[PDB]
């Protein structure tokens, strides 16, 4: 069964092919045809095994990593996608990572959407703003998942796109390295636009910074008052306590 059946040689990739077997489309479907026409395959309502050929026709072809001309219209087939091969992709547009989140909506970060956020992120060179803004949609509890030390190294701009419902997950110590950065972020803001945005990074501000909060007259929240840092409340008076409530 090497050969492909007279007639059934497929010149595009089109709805004809649900038809066809698996050896079928493992004889008659061309690989360079297929890595070219790929943005059909989502189209296509392939069945199960069906996909697994037509992957495993992007192996033969790409042994190397496929290219962003492929990656881009995946889909579904990311799901069946080895760890490994991932970390092969050079994938730079934002477009193409957003394509590939959206297909596992819903669900845990898998380890192939883990694998590909550490490729991308160490292609881009630092963390971006907009590289946040796609992350912290499909997977809010990102920033917290990251080691101490991998969020020194994050730029103070990248907290513009970080939320207050985004650091939930976070523990102390991570909120100690944030909090330099979101008072370099949050710069030249006067007034209650520096209170507002730093409501949250206040739970790593040691005592020196608060004693300035205080008579500027900021009225802080008192929900706010019991997510602060226990041994940086003790030097700051019940008199300047006074002026945050
Ligand atoms: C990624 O880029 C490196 C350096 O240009 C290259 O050696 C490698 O083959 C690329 N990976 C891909 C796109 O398969």
């Amino acid at each position: 069964k090497t050969a492909c059946p007279s007639g059934k040689k497929a010149r595009e990739i089109d709805e004809s092919l649900i038809f066809y077997k698996k050896w079928e489309l493992e004889a008659c479907v061309d690989a360079a045809l297929l890595a070219t026409q790929m943005d059909r395959v989502n189209a296509i309502p392939f069945t199960y095994e069906q996909l697994d050929v037509l992957k495993h026709k992007l192996d033969e072809l790409y042994p190397q990593g496929y290219p962003e001309s492929v990656i881009q219209h995946l889909g579904y087939l990311f799901l069946k996608m080895s760890p490994e091969d991932i970390r092969k992709w050079n994938v730079t547009s934002l477009e193409t990572l957003k394509a590939l989140l959206e297909v596992n909506k819903g669900h845990e970060m898998s380890p192939q959407v883990a694998t590909l956020i550490d490729r991308f992120v160490k292609g881009r060179g630092q963390l971006d703003k907009d590289t946040l803004d796609t992350l912290t949609a499909f997977y809010p509890g990102y920033l917290c998942s990251l080691s101490p030390e991998e969020l020194s190294s994050v730029p103070p701009s990248s907290i513009w796109a970080v939320r207050p419902q985004d650091l939930d997950t976070c523990d102390p110590r991570q909120l100690d390295v944030l909090y330099p950065k979101a008072r370099l972020a949050f710069q030249n803001m006067n007034g209650s636009e520096y209170f507002v945005k730093i409501q949250s990074f206040l739970g790593g501000a040691p005592t020196e910074d608060l004693k300035a909060l205080s008579q500027q007259n900021v009225s802080m929240d008192l929900a706010t008052f019991m997510k602060l840092r226990t041994d940086a409340v003790l030097p700051l008076t019940v008199a300047e306590v006074q002026k945050l409530l």
